[PDB]
């Protein structure tokens, strides 16, 4: 909403642009999950690495739940129990124009991040 | 981070500032996951909100799983199977400065979305 104005007595911009400064803040902080989190899940999922040379990330990965119920201790697939999806809201910032009019702009985008296991309903 | 560059062939501005546009690509979108799922599952999750004026989003929130095991059909801990969380790596908006001086940086900010129950390593 009106986290991106100004007040309107204020000195113009061209474009009616805002002030984006450089340098990612925490852009050194790494995500630590289990290892190969995703075979070991009762609710396994495969990788999507999705890919965009116009958008930062340029990388965002997005999960699919492999089956439709969850895996035993014996391996087997249990229809009694439902695999569902964890959806995470995010952001990304999208790359406009060409030349030196390069500007940016904000992007929403739902990421499936893996999955879990529930009771149906 | 050369993604915010401009091309060397150009005349350089300020000190050091990107446009950013007016507008969220894609806002009108809204995660939807099945009803109670953090609930659901057999490894459950509960939700931490943080709030902070000065980014967007302004409220992020953290999961953190209910327990250290999963929990079977009768309802009980069974710790020979892990609950385990997942973490997303996410994009938010810090604002800087007040009024018209107001500026825009990104940060980065790993959110645990929810868990997923796992076999012990
Ligand atoms: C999940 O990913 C696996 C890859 O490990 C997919 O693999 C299956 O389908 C492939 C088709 O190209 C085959 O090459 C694989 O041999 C086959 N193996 C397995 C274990 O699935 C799989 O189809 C994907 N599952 C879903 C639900 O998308
Ligand atoms: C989740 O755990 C908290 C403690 O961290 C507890 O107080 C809360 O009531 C739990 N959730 C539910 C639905 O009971």
């Amino acid at each position: 909403h009106t986290f991106f104005q100004k007040p309107e007595s204020c000195p113009p911009v061209p474009g009616g642009s805002m002030k984006l400064d450089i340098g990612i803040i925490n852009e050194n902080q790494r995500v630590s999950m289990s290892r190969n989190i995703e075979s070991r899940s009762t609710s396994p999922w495969n990788y999507t690495v999705t890919w965009d040379p116009n958008r930062y990330p340029s990388e965002v990965v997005q999960a699919q739940c492999r089956n439709l119920g969850c895996i035993n201790a014996q391996g087997k697939e249990d229809i009694s129990m439902n695999s569902v999806p964890i959806q995470q809201e995010t952001l990304v910032v999208r790359r406009k124009h060409q030349g030196c009019s390069v500007s940016f702009q904000l992007e929403k985008v739902l990421v499936t991040v893996g999955c879990t296991c529930v009771t149906p309903v």
